[PDB]
């Protein structure tokens, strides 16, 4: 342990060689030099935000809008046919013509392939989906067959006056799917059931403030729990993401099965806590009713937390009940906004009388649940007597509602769905029956994927720090970089997507729910790995959508406010005969033309893509800015290797040398150094480039430990530093170099006290995130690469705790382990302080360190005795997706982040019958 000045003097001479060797070794001057030389083979163009914001936003609305009007009018056919029909019994004389799917493969269809649709398709011809349990021959579901037929002349108008139409369903009550262009089931067993589908389930009823009340007395024990639970547990499956619920099961007082005690939004989160505290179930006691009922609506009556304010409802697990509980019933029921759902699951000797009275004198229906066979079908039926109040209001009642990001169930990705519902509107010129036409027929809708919606949304006209992204009222979103499926509808929140920051809780609670503005503010951005983070300054534009409750904002960093593009009009650097001389061309698989397809094979692509550009400016239907950027660039990078890369054959310390860039080219100049490259050749997807436009200064990057391929002795090190130019005074960031840095060259150099082959004394090198990259111990340098806290954790805590480092816990529900939550923690520079010392004690020994940040990097230079003298492991220090349940479901709902409902509900209608007991 020398001195503090000798430390600055050996800190001093490694910052001067590292960054002199990355700067000459890369070139940044040289490309600059390049662009700013140029000047007029290009031209810069403001990108302004509100203006993308309104484009975007009144695009969305038109496609939302064709959808709408497509679905309107297949629901008015629809009625007209169920309206004319004639109702037939005897059907041998006329064999009913359908294709049926999932069969032996009615019709022999052709299944011609087209694009857009990677599977087998067919126009001339609609197919008919049935649920196994269901039986075909019978006259109950070929009249629906019959009356059904008539609707493929409006499925085939739909996709001839708009060819863009991903899919057009209809969901019948009977269980009947009538999709347009027929393909055979994806299914080369299913428990696929219409009516069992959130698409479905949101437009069959209103959104409720729904409450389970289980009877949890000593005799509900047995066959009869395991058949309740199962069945509350399908009752929570069956509720949205829009609803509200709790469970309490009454035990001679009305306890609370969960830590909630009030109505909760019943997200997914909620869902799952729930299920554990219904699977946690005791039953030992007395029944008592009026408790229940008395503390079921003292919370139905709360009106201090969030609700929607709409369709109230109380549903009850019951075995066997003789109490009236009229005295809650008769009195505090004057506003009748009570449905008392009670069920009889499992079987009892008790009698159903009371149970039944209870069902049919409080506005709600009873159910009969013998076994687990009807748990599947007689649990929807609420929604059918929920939606009496909507079949009156009918024309008011009849609206378009959207339904989140979800995963389709035929293979084509992420996809919202329209729904509408469809009645027996029959007869009411004298409007004579009415009886049958409170319920439902069923409910049809037309699919959108967010393909279609990205397609409105130009990501390739400014830098991959900015993006577009979508929420909804309920605060999900419905496009984010950060969103992605695993394999349940896909459910991410703006807070958990993106960074938490008092500023986003501040926008999302004021200005998103129809008001439109922008605010400039400083947060922490995330790394695409899941290993740095960096602060900075962002500005977001919003604005409301008028057609739907959707919201639209964009994000834009303070230097791509301004971009890029090609001033009108080297196409052969681009060939893989040529990469001996030019480097080691990759192309970005971006949709440059329709002719062409997404090939990631990439070398295969890139001779295509070649082909394709020699087969011409012309281009009749083919995207000429994309092209006109990535020649523009190609031709820039070519020079780059050409008169700088080209003089150095090789450098001893210099593995390889790399560039990447606005436009899709990325290139290594040896062939050999080119093989072993990793990442994909798409500019915008890669971690390292927005890194680098991220920060100021030279970054390191360390490779992976414990991988399958050889990226730590024969790939190296890489830097990162992005490049910046001034045109007219504005600040633009095209592209980023680097090179890798030879390890063994960097021991050797590193060993100029430190030596190696003893322990007294460790000389450690670390970067933003602490992952190690270089050591003299020997031991440490084989283990590169990885995390310093997994080989030394009592210093990175004396770090973390004297606050050099600082840390964020995302956590990231959509994951694949082996529903699943990942803890990231991200370490990151807070101070803006270069110098540490002191002295960390474990006890009986002590050890004194040094730390000093290298400046113009993320690098510093941690100087500690060996760990040898002082044994000292309090606890492991992992970083990685963590298996791990957080947070506490129990405590965020007492301050839930706000919400917004819809204002329109349909409940407690003047004139329905219920007469049916
Ligand atoms: C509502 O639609 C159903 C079919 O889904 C109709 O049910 C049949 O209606 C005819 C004529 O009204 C009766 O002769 C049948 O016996 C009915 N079926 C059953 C099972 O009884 C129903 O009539 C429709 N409502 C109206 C007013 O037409
Ligand atoms: C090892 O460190 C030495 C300096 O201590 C570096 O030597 C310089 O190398 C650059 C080109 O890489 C030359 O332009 C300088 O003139 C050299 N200076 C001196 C004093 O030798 C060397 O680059 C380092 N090598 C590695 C592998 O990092
Ligand atoms: C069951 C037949 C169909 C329903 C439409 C389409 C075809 C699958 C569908 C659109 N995503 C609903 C669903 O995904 O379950
Ligand atoms: C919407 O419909 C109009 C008229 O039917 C059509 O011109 C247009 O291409 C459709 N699609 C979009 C996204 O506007
Ligand atoms: C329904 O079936 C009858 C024969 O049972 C047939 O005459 C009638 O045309 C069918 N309805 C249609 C095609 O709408
Ligand atoms: C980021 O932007 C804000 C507002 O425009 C500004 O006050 C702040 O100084 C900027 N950050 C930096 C690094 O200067
Ligand atoms: C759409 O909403 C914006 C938001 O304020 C409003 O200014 C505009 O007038 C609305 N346009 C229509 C046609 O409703
Ligand atoms: C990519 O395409 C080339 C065609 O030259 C082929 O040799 C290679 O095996 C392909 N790579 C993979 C991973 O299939
Ligand atoms: C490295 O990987 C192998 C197999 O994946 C495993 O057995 C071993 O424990 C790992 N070593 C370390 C240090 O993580
Ligand atoms: C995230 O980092 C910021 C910036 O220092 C800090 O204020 C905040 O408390 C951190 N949050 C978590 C969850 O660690």
């Amino acid at each position: 342990f020398p001195s503090a000045v000798t430390i600055k003097s050996w800190v001093d001479k490694m910052q001067e060689d590292l960054v002199t060797l990355a700067k000459t070794a890369s070139g940044v001057n040289q490309l600059v030099d390049i662009y700013e030389k140029y000047q007029d083979l290009y031209t810069v163009e403001p990108n302004n935000a509100r203006q993308l914001v309104e484009i975007a936003a009144r695009d969305i609305e038109k496609l939302l809008s064709n959808r709408s009007k497509a679905l309107v009018r297949l629901a008015l056919e629809a009625e007209k046919v169920q309206a004319a029909h004639q109702w037939r019994e005897d059907f041998a004389s006329n064999e009913v013509v359908y294709y049926n799917a999932k069969d032996d493969l009615r019709i022999k269809p052709v299944f011609i392939e087209d694009a857009n649709f990677g599977r087998q398709i067919s126009y001339q011809h609609a197919a008919v989906h049935i649920p196994t349990d269901i039986y075909e021959g019978s006259t109950i579901v070929l009249n629906e067959l019959n009356w059904t037929s008539a609707l493929d002349e409006v499925f085939k108008k739909n996709r001839e006056e708009d060819p863009s139409l991903l899919w057009q369903v209809f969901g019948s009550a009977t269980g009947l799917a009538r999709y347009y262009p027929a393909s055979p089931w994806v299914d080369n067993i299913d428990l696929y059931d219409v009516r069992r589908r959130p698409w479905y389930i949101q437009g069959a009823a209103s959104p409720k403030d729904m409450l389970i009340l289980v009877d949890v007395s000593g005799s509900v024990s047995g066959l009869t729990l395991k058949l309740i639970r199962t069945s509350v547990s399908e009752m929570l499956e069956t509720l949205s993401d829009d609803d509200f619920v709790n469970v309490a099961s009454f035990n001679s007082n009305a306890q609370d099965v969960s830590c909630f005690q009030h109505l909760v939004q019943a997200n997914v989160r909620n869902k799952k806590v729930l299920k554990d505290a219904v699977n946690n179930i005791t039953a030992k006691g007395i029944t008592d009713y009026k408790k229940g009922f008395s503390f079921a609506f003292e919370q139905l009556l709360n009106y201090n937390v969030s609700r929607a304010n709409c369709n109230k409802i109380i549903m009850l697990f019951t075995d066997g009940g003789e109490e009236r509980a009229q005295e809650i019933f008769n009195k505090y029921n004057k506003d009748k906004k009570v449905r008392v759902f009670t069920f009889s699951v499992g079987q009892h000797n008790y009698d159903r009388g009371p149970i039944q009275w209870m069902a049919c004198e409080n506005k709600g229906y009873y159910y009969e649940i013998p076994s687990i066979g009807a748990i599947r079908i007689n649990t929807q039926e609420y929604l059918d007597v929920l939606g009496r109040p909507m079949v009156l209001a009918g024309d008011k009642a009849k609206q378009v509602q959207w339904t989140n990001v979800y995963l389709d169930a035929l293979e084509l990705g992420l996809v919202i769905t329209g729904t509408l519902p469809v009645f027996n509107i029959t007869g009411q010129f004298e409007n004579k029956t009415n009886l049958k036409n409170q319920l439902i027929l069923g409910v049809m809708g037309v699919d959108v994927s967010l393909e279609d919606i990205k397609r409105l949304t130009p990501r390739f006209t400014l830098c991959p720090n900015g993006y577009y992204f979508a929420i909804d009222p309920n605060g999900y979103v419905l496009l984010h970089p950060n969103l992605q499926p695993k394999n349940e509808p896909v459910t991410l929140d703006f807070l958990d997507a993106e960074l938490e920051n008092d500023i986003k809780v501040e926008i999302r609670n004021k200005m998103i729910d129809g008001e439109s503005g922008e605010k400039t503010f400083r947060t922490l951005v995330k790394s695409q790995d899941e290993r740095y983070i960096d602060k900075g300054n962002r500005t977001y534009t919003w604005t409301p959508v008028n057609g739907t409750d959707y919201s639209l904002a964009l994000v834009l960093p303070t230097y791509s406010f301004y971009y890029i593009k090609a001033k009108l009009e080297d196409s052969e650097t681009l060939k893989p005969d040529n990469f001996e001389e030019s480097g080691y061309t990759f192309i970005a698989p971006r949709d440059y033309c329709n002719d062409l397809k997404i090939s990631d094979n990439n070398t295969e692509f890139l001779l295509n893509f070649n082909e394709f550009i020699d087969r011409t400016p012309n281009n009749p239907s083919c995207n000429a800015d994309l092209i006109n950027r990535v020649l523009l660039d190609a031709g820039f990078t070519n020079e780059l290797v050409q008169n700088y890369w080209s003089k150095q054959k090789n450098i001893k310390g210099v593995k390889a040398r790399f560039v990447v860039t606005d436009g899709g080219i990325t290139r290594v100049y040896p062939k050999e150094a080119g093989e072993n490259w990793q990442e994909n050749p798409e500019t915008y997807e890669d971690s390292f480039y927005k890194r680098s436009l991220d920060n100021d200064n030279y970054v390191f990057t360390a490779p992976y430990f414990n991988k399958s391929g050889p990226g730590a002795y024969e790939s190296g090190i890489m830097v990162s530093k992005a490049v910046e130019i001034y045109i007219q005074g504005k600040l633009l960031k095209p592209a980023v170099v680097g090179i890798k840095i030879d390890v063994n060259s960097w021991i050797e150099n590193f060993t100029k006290d430190c030596k190696r082959n003893s322990d007294v004394m460790d000389c450690v090198i670390l970067d933003d995130g602490g992952f190690l990259l270089m050591a003299n111990h020997d031991d440490y340098t084989n283990q590169i690469g990885r995390f310093f806290g997994e080989i030394d954790p009592s210093l990175m805590r004396h770090l973390v705790n004297i606050s050099v480092y600082a840390f964020n816990k995302s956590y990231d529900y959509q994951s694949v382990c082996e529903s699943c939550i990942t803890e990231q923690t991200q370490y990151f520079f807070d101070n803006d302080s270069k110098s540490f010392s002191g002295v960390l004690d474990c006890g009986n020994c002590s050890r004194i360190f040094h730390g000093e940040k290298l400046m113009n990097t993320n690098l510093i230079f941690i100087m500690v005795e060996s760990k040898g003298t002082c044994p000292c492991d309090t606890r492991l220090l992992i970083q990685a997706e963590q298996t791990s349940d957080g947070p506490n479901p129990c405590d965020m709902v007492k301050q839930p982040r706000y919400r917004k409902g819809p204002d329109v509900c349909f409940d407690n209608n003047v004139l329905e019958d219920y007469t049916d007991c």
